[PDB]
DNA sequence: GGGGGAAAGATTCG
DNA sequence: TCATAGAATCTTTCCCCC
């Protein structure tokens, strides 16, 4: 194939520097408040000022403000966020209509049928980051490769504001240089359990015996990898389909009555049905995070469809059945619909 | 022995 | 008073027949 991977460079705070031009040179960080104390929640993503002093998404918000107390914190605007991700993917809609769609910031395009070999696809890359630069001043970066995962390799080599190509020779040189952490789908956990069996490169796959690989990683990420390891893997571009619709909440303060948890539970419930929107689920589930942050969870489907009364009345039914099974009080607690019709 | 579905959890952050 | 959020994909156990 010929597959184009773009990621939009630092996306939420890129935007509020688009819609305050008063930002660029300053480190910003947007912050996803929790509300149990001031300053309490995670930092969504900052931009790459911030990042040298190592204030990246997922760290608390205290922790980003012992390092850059004086850096700018915004909130969380993900609806403005998502607005102007519509238009971009809109503008990428028009360079193929095979398009896989992945977060709200990427999205894999199927230019097979577009251009003709590497040097024709490094040349519509900075068409489109030309054309995003203009019409949304967003800049982004481009990996272009065989497939999808060598495509999203390439961009995260080239970050920021970057276009990188990965040729085959390349794709074969990193089956047996690159670092088999640095494999999308490979996290830590995984990552650790590869070099206990001294798997490095994506080439030791191919050396191990399979069902000694399938016990430690699973069958799955077994595959996975040694598909990568044969040059094989191929998977098509694909639009893909909202299979769930959810939301959860933080509560001021930990938990485990049920009266008290009761209004956090059903604004989840509120929110995820304006989320759903025509779409009818027949499957919820209620999911809790403990005091020490054990997530736990009780669903149940249902034959027909779950009208809101239903989702309402079902949900306090599972959220008994989470504070009879456990002993531990809550600190989060949402809900979770699926199984559309 | 499967098929197929369900439930609850684990991992990744695609 | 550290530790958001939403979604996908997968593993394991269970179940219900046939
Ligand atoms: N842990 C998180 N929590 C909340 N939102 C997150 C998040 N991680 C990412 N986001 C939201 C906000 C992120 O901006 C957006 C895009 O995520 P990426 O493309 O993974 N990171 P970015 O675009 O910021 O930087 P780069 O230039 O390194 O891609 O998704
Ligand atoms: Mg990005
Ligand atoms: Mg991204």
């Amino acid at each position: 194939m010929i597959v184009l991977f773009v990621d939009f460079d630092y996306f939420y705070a890129q935007v509020e520097e688009v819609l305050n031009p008063s930002l660029k040179g300053k480190p910003v960080v947007v912050c996803v408040f929790s509300g149990r104390f001031e300053d309490s929640g995670a930092v969504a993503t900052a931009n790459y000022e911030a990042r040298k002093f190592g204030v990246k998404a997922g760290i608390p918000i205290v922790e980003a403000k012992k390092i850059l107390p004086n850096a700018v914190y915004l909130p969380m605007r993900k609806e403005v966020y998502q607005q102007v991700s519509s238009r971009i993917m809109n503008l990428l809609r028009e360079y193929s209509e095979k398009i896989e769609i992945a977060s709200i910031d990427e999205a894999y395009l199927d230019i097979s049928d577009k251009v003709r070999d590497y040097r024709e696809a490094y040349n519509l890359g900075l068409e489109i980051k030309n054309k995003i630069l203009e019409k949304e001043k967003i800049t982004v970066t481009v990996g272009i490769s065989k497939n999808k995962v060598f495509a999203k390799i390439a961009a995260d080599m080239a970050k920021p504001n970057g276009i990188k190509v990965i040729d085959d020779e390349e794709v074969k040189r990193l089956i047996r240089e690159l670092d088999i952490a640095d494999v999308p789908g490979i996290g830590n956990i995984t990552a650790e359990k590869l070099k206990k069996l001294g798997i490095n490169k994506l080439v030791d796959t191919l050396s191990i015996e399979f069902d000694k690989l399938k016990g430690m990683i699973g069958e799955a990420k077994a595959k996975y990898l040694i598909s990568l390891a044969r040059d094989e893997y191929n998977e098509p571009i694909r639009t893909r389909v909202r299979k769930s619709i959810g939301r959860i909440v933080t509560m001021k303060r930990n938990s485990r009555n049920l009266e008290e948890i009761k209004p956090y539970l059903f604004r989840a419930i509120e929110e995820s049905y304006y989320k759903l929107d025509k779409r009818i689920p027949k499957a919820i589930h209620v999911v809790a995070v403990t005091e020490d942050l054990d997530i736990v969870s009780r669903g149940r489907t249902f034959p027909h469809g779950i009208s809101k009364e239903t989702a309402y009345s079902e949900s306090v039914k599972l959220l008994q059945k989470i504070l009879e099974e456990d002993e531990r009080k809550i600190r989060r607690i949402g809900v979770r619909f699926s199984k559309f019709i």
